[PDB]
């Protein structure tokens, strides 16, 4: 059975996790884990309550690890227990993946040093100090590392993982079973396509968070320099 | 504050709910409810554990009600307490919405009689016996009723609801904040675009479920005929 694990942390952006979870849980011979320090309730940034299924110590060796993003990323970038767990699992995993600001956690763990990667558009400047080669593309692969942008990046790259772990026909079957064919009613999902006025509103609303994450990123980078 | 409610039931397809939940919970002056018979744990079809926040009796009058789909729809189509709650809320709601097989629950409640509607492709034949005018389109509006197909239909129609409840700039801002710009790596999300071999595999895997839901649908239709 393929072992797939998601890190589930307080103030996660739950859709970053719940999207790929439902797709990958549709596959035969897959066991999916929601990992935190102990099993039990974890509250997402919206207030949605999720349940972690396993502790760090009890988690099996994973074939796929996925780090979601969210508000809670800032704390996770300076959580030595979480970072050590991610490094341990990444050593032997077939795929190391992240959604949105989850790539900043991979960066804090030292797993982006010399690697091409992306993250959420408003935080993209934080990749270079963590040793990454920043790339402005929605899905960036570098060896066994996949980083994706967008709250639903994990749905799309879950279909890629299904095709590689199984075969294309299996991925196509899951897509059809889920009738997955998105058609957004607006075209404002990138700072390159949204109106300039909207980009300004979004940048101003992210400014306090970016300021705090500049400070955290520099401390995380200092630990990597040691 | 706009009151938005999702029905949360055992064996729900959780992404049908968790997608629109995260989008709508991003909006100012919105309270989102997860409704079941009592607050507490509800297990999705994948095994993911969610928590209902309110009972039927305690739920405020809703501006938006959303019925997700999933395995668990069959039981809900013959749950008189759930159907009565949906009818009560639909009477005064500004929007009555469903994702995937959630429209079969609206059908069992009598809310599709004479209305254009869609549902999951494998179950589409069950709409006509529930009094609907079946339409093969991904999002179908008829007055205040929106029915959508695809596990992520609710993400897309949540942006439409945001634009109508607030304004287009608000919907565009939420889309940009979430960097929502899907790009599936396969084109098999419709029986019209998937390979014929894949459509056969998917139809054969749905056959037992369809057979059971034919039986349930006929009993539900008999109750509407009374």
């Amino acid at each position: 059975a393929v072992q797939i694990g998601f890190l589930l942390f307080p103030e996660v952006q739950q859709l970053d996790l719940t999207g790929p979870h439902d797709v990958l849980a549709s596959l035969p011979d897959v066991q999916v884990h929601l990992i935190w320090k102990e099993p039990g309730p974890v509250v997402a940034s919206s207030g949605l309550v999720l349940q972690a299924t396993t502790s760090f110590a009890d988690c099996p060796p994973l074939d796929v690890i996925c780090i979601p993003g969210g508000t809670g990323v800032g704390a996770l970038m300076e959580d030595p227990q979480a970072l050590a767990f991610i490094r341990q699992q990444a050593a032997r995993a077939r795929y190391v993946t992240s959604v949105c600001t989850g790539s900043l956690v991979l960066g804090a763990a030292g797993l982006l040093q010399g690697k091409r990667a992306t993250t959420h558009w408003a935080y993209h400047e934080l990749l270079a100090p963590l040793g990454a080669i920043p790339v402005h593309e929605r899905v960036v692969r570098d060896g066994n590392l996949l980083t994706g942008t967008g709250i639903t990046a994990g749905i799309d790259f879950a279909l890629t993982l299904a095709a590689e772990l199984f075969d294309a026909a299996t991925a196509q079957r899951v897509q059809l079973q889920l009738e997955y064919a998105p058609a957004p009613p607006f075209n404002a999902g990138s700072p390159d396509t949204a109106p300039a006025s909207v980009v300004q509103q979004a940048r101003q609303r992210a400014a306090d968070s970016l300021h705090k994450r500049r400070e955290i990123t520099l401390r995380a980078a200092a630990r990597l320099a040691a």
